[PDB]
């Protein structure tokens, strides 16, 4: 029914997401303003993921200053028992988007990677690599993108292989460019209706797929030969090979309209 957060009252209206022991609400203040609050219950929970937590809230403030594409952080409350985090709700998560509509206009897709490359840019810039990037971690906000983690804490559902890196994969026996991967299959979601491995079901055989360069990747032909450049060059198995996120800045696609 309520929820306090620093002395501030906030009356629940719907649940969002659940995770382990997290759940994502949207909630309105005293002024019946929209918010979303992240509560975390650490009651039951090991040290090494404690601390994730943390980790998470000190970077999700640290980088306030830096970009308005990273999600905002209104206030947040912390304890041994619990945790309140006072953040923007939004519209939609990307991946609850990228399900619902069908046909994707290209200069809202433009728009919305341009987005997601700042605010990876950003949190690169600082020294974080989002090792696990989905649609589920971007919001909408008045039809800008907005970065809602740096997947440090686990991840909520309200589980897929799709977007791994194959240099991930190889890890078993980290780089900026492995974002730039996942990048690259959420842009051809974006394009192509679907994930480059999408139709593969044996994930023993996709995760083979996604090492095997003599699995070639489609890129059919389309009217925007610069976003087919783009995936391209984000799609590269060869890390070192792979576009970087401030040469997709410097990329025609993004600087350049039809
Ligand atoms: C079974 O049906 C449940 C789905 N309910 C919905 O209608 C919500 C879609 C939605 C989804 C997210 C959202 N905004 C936010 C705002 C935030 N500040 C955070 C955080 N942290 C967040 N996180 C999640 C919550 C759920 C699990 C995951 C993925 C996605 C849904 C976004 C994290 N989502 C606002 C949203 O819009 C609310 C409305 N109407």
């Amino acid at each position: 029914e309520c929820i306090s957060v620093k002395g501030r009252i906030y009356s629940i209206l719907k649940q969002i997401g659940s995770g382990g022991s997290s759940k994502v609400f949207q909630v309105l203040n005293e002024k019946k303003q929209i918010y979303a609050i992240k509560y975390v219950n650490l009651e039951e929970a090991d040290n090494q993921t404690l601390d994730s937590y943390r980790n998470e809230i000190a970077y999700l403030n640290k980088l306030q200053q830096h970009s308005d594409k990273i999600i905002r952080l209104y206030d947040y409350e912390i304890t041994d028992q619990y945790i309140y985090m006072v953040m923007e709700c939004g519209n939609i998560d990307l991946n609850s988007w990228l399900k619902k509509k069908k046909s994707i206009d290209p200069w809202e897709r433009k728009s919305y990677w341009k987005n997601m490359l700042e605010a990876v840019h950003t949190i690169h810039q600082h020294g974080i690599v989002h090792s696990d990037l989905k649609p589920a971690n971007f919001l909408i906000v008045d039809g800008m993108l907005k970065l809602i983690d740096f997947g440090i804490a686990n991840q909520m559902q309200p589980g897929t292989v799709n977007y791994m890196p194959p240099e991930a994969i190889k890890d078993m026996s980290i780089s900026p460019k492995s974002d730039v991967w996942s990048l690259g299959c959420i842009l051809y979601y974006m394009t192509y209706g679907k994930t480059p491995f999408q139709q593969i079901i044996n994930q023993i055989s996709k995760l083979h797929a996604i090492i095997d360069p003599n699995h070639e990747i489609e890129f059919p032909d389309i009217p925007e030969k610069d976003l087919q450049d783009v995936l391209k060059c984000c799609l590269k198995r060869d890390p070192k090979q792979r576009i970087s996120i401030p040469e997709l800045l410097a990329h025609p696609y993004v600087q350049i309209q039809t």
